[PDB]
């Protein structure tokens, strides 16, 4: 998978499981076209999101449904969601890992970019 | 100012100065209506953004132009921008401070919510 | 005015109040000697740990008792504490603001240095 | 398999490679005795610092030499190092993954604990 996501829960000290994640690609008319979606695994990852066939050059938006997640745990959080927007594969295909550490009133995101 | 922003540069160890910040409020038709904009000061803050008169209940989006910022320093970064979306004043007027710590391939955002 | 510590509670969305902060300086014998102490205010910060004249060049260790802070809320957190170790005023005086964002299993620390 | 350390370079967008990591355990005399050591791989991680049998209940200090890492790139960073101090296996065995995201004037540390 050239597009990976690792979502962690800083309150409980575990991976954030069942977190909805929607990915969009910027269309020629500057709109956001759905590209891929999934739910985080027990390890806090997205399995089978895309492949080198679909993951082409372009600007991508990765939307993490942190609100539903916290609310499912009986917690009312600050953010409506957590968004990560970046240009991908603009210099040859790459492997991208998006780390997201979650707290009800805080989130961090770190991108790791390597050669497949 | 009931809406404050503190933007830090983790590379240089200083406040992120001259960082463009655009704020939007969700309109009745789910579109993003411009609400306020500015550039961070020498202390990394936005002065005179809004007041208790305009800062009413609603969903707000705070967009930080982290890309221009890094690029101005001769650095090509990961993110297209950093976004913070949250419901404000939904339980009585509040004072919100949005902390944003910036690195070229990472950013964190923490919200501090207090009583004015 | 030269050393400021700001502690945020990433879980509740507020300043971390009444949090113990201990500062140490590295002694010639490579031991850590007490230098300053406080408890964060209602605004989660300490600003009077030291002064421009007292804060001399050296290696300082700022230690935040995050364990007690979480334990009170009935939480069993990961860290025994959060600590920042840094050389101060190595290349001349500077003002230092250390931001600490805390969660039970995560903490970040960011320094803004000026002068 | 029980203790994993993952080190990321928030500036370059990559794993922090060849980063020194030293582990210590708190001794009965309240001193820190060496327990394990390594250098992160091309993937910025260490996984073989210890084993299920060796990793007994106690207070561990994981120390990452971030200073040397930044200094090589010609950078004068804030921290002398990044260290995580925590009680392991207090309430029975657990697997521990410690994530460390590094920048010259900022580092976060997050632990994922399971079992």
């Amino acid at each position: 998978c050239p597009l990976m996501v690792k979502v962690l829960d800083a309150v409980r000290g575990s991976p954030a499981i069942n977190v909805a994640v929607h990915v969009f690609r910027k269309a020629a008319d500057d709109t956001w076209e759905p590209f891929a979606s999934g739910k985080t695994s027990e390890s806090g990852e997205l399995h089978g999101l895309t492949t080198e066939e679909e993951f082409v050059e372009g600007i991508y938006k990765v939307e993490i449904d942190t609100k539903s997640y916290w609310k499912a745990l009986g917690i009312s959080p600050f953010h409506e969601h957590a968004e990560v927007v970046f240009t991908a594969n603009d210099s040859g295909p790459r492997r991208y890992t998006i780390y997201a550490e979650l707290s009800p009133y805080s989130y961090s995101t770190t991108a790791v970019v390597t050669n497949p």
